[PDB]
């Protein structure tokens, strides 16, 4: 039963209400399904930046909405997509942010799973990125109602972060250090 996590009841319904609104504005249909290309195209137009080429937005979205092979999409697909990188006002910023990190660290991020690092979003709690590192599994939640301008990441303790970059700074994925413990900030 797909639902966003690390979210209060109210936040869940608020977010659910948003998904409904956007799906409807994109498909003029309360539910059902639509051809894959049609959804991605409408979503691109509506989610890209003013100076962002439509084709670019289409390629990005198409890559995130795996599998490529599937021919149609539904509300639950939009729910998943907005859960990972919403709100829509800054969706492309969150994407670039996260995407840039993995591109610089061995490309661990995958939107369609099938030693070393690996990360993906939980299909049943779509705003939750699961990370498989040496020290084990770690979880971090995108807050789908917070624009990339705010603190849109929160952990299991309720500790917010400013951005993906900040979070992976504070908790990245030994070497002889010749400096006293208290020298550390």
């Amino acid at each position: 039963s797909m639902c966003i996590g690390n979210s209060t009841p109210n936040e869940q319904e608020t977010f659910r209400a948003k998904v409904d609104e956007i799906w409807f504005r994109l498909t003029q249909k309360t539910d059902g399904t639509v051809m894959r290309d049609f959804l991605i195209e409408k979503a691109a137009e509506y989610f890209k930046q003013p100076e962002q080429p439509k084709q670019n937005a289409i390629e990005v979205i198409s890559a995130i909405m795996a599998p490529q092979e599937e021919q149609t999409k539904s509300k639950a697909d939009l729910y998943k997509f907005l859960a990972m990188f919403g709100p829509y006002e800054t969706i492309m910023l969150k994407i670039a942010s996260l995407l840039l990190i993995s591109n610089n660290k061995g490309h661990w991020l995958t939107f369609d799973p099938q030693d070393s690092i690996s990360g993906w979003f939980d299909q049943n709690e779509p705003n939750c990125l699961i990370l498989k590192t040496p020290t084990g599994i770690r979880k971090i939640w995108n807050k789908p109602l917070i624009e990339a301008t705010g603190q849109y990441l929160m952990d299991e303790n309720g500790e917010k972060y400013d951005s993906w970059d900040k979070y992976f700074e504070m908790k990245p994925i030994a070497y002889p250090t010749f400096a006293p413990m208290h020298h550390h900030h």
